């Protein structure tokens, strides 16, 4: 259920003077935020909406930076930008009925190219995180500073008073900048740790307070897929003497990795008390070398040309992305469930498979009226797939084909009809398989391969004498026989469920298939 990205507007009450027009309050709830679609991660929807609202000047934008808020070392961000995006653009009505003061933006976060593939071991990120709150009629908070407003505004993080930004103290290699954000990840154990610290400008003689670094929270999440659930902690969460609103914890983190090594990362929270939404970006430090893995599979295979295209994923099964618009693919009002069944939400319109399978989907789609053929999956990675060590699986499943020459064939799975063998023998390695066509009796394709990581690679051919695509009718049957390299994963918890797929194009007879089976034996 999480996405691309998140923004929520930066709160500014209507401060006017009162026959009733005043805004008591303007509070944060999760219907705030609003959801972020594909594209560049330094641009959006209401951020070009303030970018034509700009005019003359002045667009403040929270990069880095190299001004405030930033960590040195892990400087540039290509997949993910978070932070603050605002105007000093002030909204007057005296033509009734609006008075609004403080910062006209947003408060988002955005990534491009969800990770696919993430690391293998411990690994640690460090970045920055950013705050807002809501605008409450005469709410202060002395620790964050009266520029911050909070009364009108909504208490920017951007606008906290008693931080380190300008990099002309300490002119040495000081690493950490504003609000940073410290996070230590282990994907083997699928657990996220952090901390939201706060740095502070230790005054010139050290006046009334404070040390070097405020701890502003604590984060613990869990993986499931290439996103990140879980809570924060507030440091805290004994509070009662208004200096700040950073009092109650978060039940509601999400967030989520992007890049294709999973470079980076990014995600969101809203307090409790609906007193204080955040964002947070974070990445590795500057011939690389991180042990990596794949665990997720998303692919379209083009109708037809050759290959595969690569589509992005989050790791939710149920529903896929076409490089532009999300496709949900569940049935509604038609009633499940049936084994397969086809949808169409007004962009374009797919057929899905199927029901035996809950870590994966596979079919076909239509928009160019040359149809291609999906495949997507969440893994099941990787020590649990090595140290498995059987003697026989015996999967079972099916799977959709086409072969054209022409003259052109296509099949659909089945529930006698299109069927799908697949013979697992662990510790060896080797795996063999076919898969059946519609009431023929010899197989039409036989599957040999063998087990790498988390996944499975060979070949598939078709029968000695060849595939009839006109088994009667014998002048021109068409044995079109075809041998081609196959490539699948293991898809489930206990890879319980396996995919994959094959194509090939020539110089004159074409062909494409996909197909998915389910461990029982
Ligand atoms: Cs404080
Ligand atoms: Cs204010
Ligand atoms: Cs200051
Ligand atoms: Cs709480």
């Amino acid at each position: 259920g999480a996405a691309y990205g998140f923004a929520v507007k930066l709160p500014r009450r209507n401060a006017h003077f009162n026959p009733k027009y005043k805004e008591k309050h303007k509070p944060l709830g999760s219907m705030d935020w609003k959801k972020l679609q594909r594209g560049e991660p330094n641009s959006f929807s209401e951020r070009d909406e303030l970018e034509k609202k700009r005019g003359s000047s002045e667009l403040i934008e929270s990069k880095w930076e190299d001004g405030q808020s930033r960590v040195v070392g892990y400087t540039n961000f290509t997949y993910v930008r978070s932070g603050y995006v605002y105007l000093n653009k002030n909204n007057i009505d005296i033509k009734n009925n609006i008075v609004l003061f403080g910062p006209d933006g947003y408060l988002y976060y955005k990534g491009k190219e969800p990770s696919k593939e993430l690391p293998s071991e411990k690994i640690t990120y460090k970045g920055t995180w950013d705050y807002v709150t809501d605008a409450m009629e005469k709410q202060r908070f002395e620790g964050l500073g009266s520029a911050a407003g909070g009364d009108k505004s909504g208490a920017l993080s951007a606008l906290e008073e008693g931080v380190l930004r300008n990099q002309a103290e300490a002119s040495s290699g000081h690493t950490d900048f504003g609000m940073t954000s410290e996070f230590e990840v282990d994907f083997s154990d699928k657990t996220i740790k952090g901390t939201l610290y706060r740095n502070n400008r230790i005054t010139q003689n050290n006046s009334e307070n404070k040390q070097i670094k405020t701890t502003r929270y604590t984060i613990q999440a869990t993986l499931h897929g290439n996103r990140f659930k879980g809570k924060a902690l507030a440091a805290d969460k004994g509070a009662t003497n208004g200096s700040h609103p950073f009092i109650s914890d978060s039940d509601s983190l999400e967030g989520g990795f992007y890049g294709p090594k999973g470079e980076e990362l990014a995600g969101k929270f809203l307090s409790n008390d609906n007193k204080v939404a955040a964002v947070f970006g974070a990445k590795q430090k500057d011939a690389a070398g991180p042990a990596t893995e794949t665990v997720i599979d998303a692919y379209r295979i083009t109708g037809e040309e050759f290959k595969k295209e690569q589509i992005d994923s989050f790791g939710d099964v149920k529903k896929l992305l076409v490089d532009g618009v999300e496709l949900s693919l569940l049935p509604s009002e038609g009633n499940k469930a049936a084994f397969q069944h086809e949808i169409e939400q007004n962009g374009v319109k797919a057929t899905v498979c199927c029901s035996n399978l809950d870590y994966m989907s596979f079919g076909k789609l239509s928009k160019e009226n040359k149809d291609d053929m999906f495949l997507q999956g969440v893994r099941t990675p990787v020590s649990d797939v090595a140290a498995r060590t059987e003697a026989n699986a015996k999967y079972r499943g099916t799977w959709y084909g086409y072969i054209a020459n022409g003259t052109s064939w296509s099949g659909e799975a089945s529930n006698g009809g299109n069927r799908a063998e697949f013979d697992v023998d662990f510790s060896t390695k080797k795996i063999s398989g076919t898969l059946t066509a519609k009431d023929r009796t010899s197989p039409a394709f036989t599957i040999t391969a063998m087990i790498k990581d988390n996944g499975f690679s060979g070949v598939a051919k078709t029968g000695e004498n060849g595939f009839a695509l006109d088994p009667q009718n014998t002048g021109n049957s068409h044995y079109t026989h075809i041998e081609a390299t196959v490539s699948g994963g293991f898809y489930g918890k206990n890879a319980i469920e396996m995919g994959g797929s094959f194509s090939f194009p020539g110089n004159q007879e074409k062909a494409s298939v996909v197909f998915g089976a389910k461990r029982q034996q």
